[PDB]
DNA sequence: GTAATAGTGTCTTTAAGACACTATTAC
DNA sequence: GTAATAGTGTCTTAAAGACACTATTAC
């Protein structure tokens, strides 16, 4: 081992992304904040992903519905140490299915995407983020998975405005509702849920979204 | 460490993919054919890209002009002798570059792709393949990465069949040369290959080629 | 009624599919 | 000339952009 396992966790709350860190209990850089992450158990991990989940469930409580393995780094640079070397996931949960566990705790945290760039962040965490993020961003072109980071069930808006954050722009409403009939990925409950306008469809994901990707991209 | 970078490392000849392998030196299983991959060596190696280079330049003696990490696989059943972790990247090159030299050598040999997908493998490479070239096979549909299998400079009808043997279905051709003339990715050499028929443009690929995606997909 | 937000109709625009038509070589 | 292979012109199709329109709530 030596290895690390981590995770890029994001969510959606306030009209914005937040994602899930952890202050570091250990030196070195005790006390900064991180990715949620750490060492393979070879008692209870049967895999890497396993291991990754054990991670993240040991501070959010919840096994996320979304999980993509990232990247994996590796160089004597990113560890004053030496040779470091990290396998990377990227996944996303809904804000209420863990807000209130995170609270009661202090080394962990949802933070504004937004911020977080400017604090920071043990080793290369940053870095990871960004990477994160936009690989994130190109799936808000060409997939629904954004949509893993909302509670279900959801509006079509509300999943809408989730990728015009991720992509910094606002996207034609018709051009959505479109390409979601087609791709027949959402589950209409039959609910509405009203919010100083008409009232509108909430909707269930179906779990293939995780692997469906539309034939063009949106701008 | 402990860990092992692998490489699914592809090219191009006789209208058909080959795929490098190595056969093992070592045991368990030595003698059976596998990635061409190895360990770290943290004297030499500073990022793990510059490993896996390593690994295929010391049984190719040529870098290959694209590389993209794959995925990293780890868990406690591809190897019976307990946990174990390989960091699998996939490559492209030219046939001519790297024959020559692999000829002179046993426990090196391309192979034909279409065969290999029937000999017993090394551990789980012959999974490692699949995703290989299945993400190959999304590349056909939105880039022209599959161009880096050829020899500089080729036709353009050799780049078109090399998606079409991807795609496992002929393309259309006017289709092809519109989208290569709006992405703006080939160099024309102003030179001609003639074979069996009219004359046909010699092109380069622009670097930019391994980072460039298309709107649309093809179907 | 109005303000607000959800959702449609429909036209224009983009880029792919189909396929017949031309071009340039060896013979 | 024919056969072969490279490359075009152009109509049809699929799916996005734009944007005016209707719908359904709270007040
Ligand atoms: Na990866």
């Amino acid at each position: 081992q030596l290895l690390t396992v981590d995770a890029v966790l994001f969510t959606y709350h306030d009209q914005q992304l937040k994602v899930l860190l952890v202050q570091r209990s250990n030196h070195p850089f005790l006390g900064l904040w991180g990715l949620p992450g750490g060492f393979i158990d070879e008692t209870c991990d049967e895999s890497l992903e396993q291991t990754v989940l054990r991670k993240l469930a040991e501070k959010t409580a919840v096994v996320p519905p979304y999980i993509e393995q990232l990247c994996t780094v590796g160089n004597n640079s990113r560890d004053a140490r030496g040779w470091s070397v990290t396998v990377c996931y990227t996944a996303l949960m809904s804000y209420q299915a863990c807000q209130i566990q995170i609270a009661s705790v202090s080394d962990v945290k949802w933070w504004p995407l937004a911020d977080v760039l400017q604090m920071p962040l043990a080793f290369d965490h940053l870095q990871l983020i960004e990477q994160a993020r936009e690989r994130l961003t190109q799936k808000a072109l060409y997939s629904l998975v954004p949509g893993f980071a909302l509670s279900e069930p959801f509006t079509l808006p509300e999943l809408q405005h989730v990728h015009e954050v991720l992509l910094g722009k606002p996207i034609q409403g018709k051009s959505f509702r479109r390409r979601v009939e087609q791709a027949d990925l959402l589950i209409d409950t039959g609910l509405k849920r009203t919010e100083r306008g008409r009232p509108a469809n909430l909707y269930c994901l179906k779990p293939d979204t995780a692997s469906y990707r539309f034939l063009r991209n949106l701008e």
